[PDB]
């Protein structure tokens, strides 16, 4: 019964090469930084704008925060979230929310 609605309309879009390139950070540091001032980060991978591995951050200040992925990249990516991982393939959208110290993926159950 998770409510996948952002706290407000502050939304960061990551849709350029330089920003996508930061997403391979094991700590998810750039996503973490963008979530300090935004309720939601939405990442758009595309052809020419892709990385293989993407890590969601952990930490207290992520409470209620959300991350959306939209892939238009032919290459697949792996999104790591806590002890779990999921494949982000071309033409797919993924959505996550952090509740009481854990990421929940929409549609996981």
């Amino acid at each position: 019964g998770i409510d996948f609605t952002p706290h407000n309309g502050t939304k960061k879009i990551i849709n350029t090469v330089a920003e996508v390139n930061k997403l391979s950070d094991a700590s998810g540091s750039s996503i973490h930084s963008h979530l300090t001032n935004n309720a939601l980060v939405e990442i758009h991978t595309a052809n020419g704008r892709w990385v293989r591995d993407i890590y969601l951050p952990q930490g207290p200040d992520l409470e209620g925060k959300m991350v959306r992925f939209v892939s238009s990249a032919g290459y697949s990516s792996t999104v790591f979230y806590g002890d779990r991982k999921v494949t982000l393939s071309v033409g797919n959208t993924l959505l996550f929310k952090y509740v009481n110290g854990q990421w929940f993926r929409s549609g996981e159950l």
